[PDB]
RNA sequence: UCGAAGUAUUCCGCGUACGUU
RNA sequence: CGUACGCGGAAUACUUCGAUU
């Protein structure tokens, strides 16, 4: 398009509170699961091992994805967040925003105070992946 | 007058060419093997499907960064030289280095074919970073 | 947790300039 | 690859404010 970019951007940002059926097509599988500022506050009681859960996001260029996950220290709720994205859900996500001139690509997620980034460019795209999903395992697995 | 580096940022930096010095605290092992602009089209004829001469590793605390670049031939006798380049202690042993009455944003960064791998994390955290850094290094070094 | 601002950095993508030519 | 900046991003650390009452 003209601007291509600017438009694009503000519905990827508002893809993340359009639940799992509402916005653009969107390299996450499952919705978004952010806490309101009552019961993120309510669990600051304790307080901040051991939050409700991580942040992740995916961008493409200038059309960033952004999720958070309510992750708890078990195995079968690791399952479930890992499930969040795939390969093929970013390849074909990404196949709507990049094209023939290389933008950067970037997968960040923080947990525990702790961010990891998987960065690069548009042709390296099928390395982040494979890279953010055995990034993003172990900082969920990081033992304390 | 809390303001302790001026200028240590710039120490850091030139640790990596001419050092370490003078007396600066390094957090890797290893001597940097940068190699020359013309060793940099030498050895990469031109890139076939990738295998570069190595890769560049940082690692920051604060304003206080210092950097890498390895020789990686895909070796195991390689891997094993460019995994101590940096340590848990070393750079814990760094960072104690560059601190303050606050809470600082430490970093460690890794460029390998293409793919970039930051952990960035607040001081209290550093020993987190430390293993998030060594397993994400030996993974990306690992494709 | 959301949104915005400043400060101090890092990293990616792109591009300019220079580098015993 | 080295240096320096330019654009557009993302991430971090400190700080400030707003978030049906």
């Amino acid at each position: 398009r003209a601007i291509q970019g600017n438009d694009t951007r503000e519905q990827a940002n508002g893809e993340r509170w359009d639940g799992g059926s509402g916005g653009i097509t969107s390299p996450f599988k499952l919705p978004d699961e952010s806490p309101s500022w009552t019961e993120w506050r309510l669990y600051n009681d304790e307080t901040n091992d051991n939050p409700l859960g991580f942040k992740e996001s995916w961008g493409f260029g200038k059309v960033v994805f952004k999720r958070y996950l309510r992750y708890d220290r078990t195995e079968a709720s690791l399952h479930r967040v890992l499930g969040s994205w795939t390969g093929d859900s970013v390849n074909y996500a990404a196949s709507r925003f990049l094209g023939a001139n290389q933008v950067g690509c970037s997968y960040s997620i923080r947990f525990r105070g702790v961010s990891v980034t998987i960065s690069g460019g548009s042709r390296t795209l099928q390395h982040l992946c494979e890279m953010a999903i055995r990034s993003k395992q172990e900082l969920l697995q990081l033992t304390p």
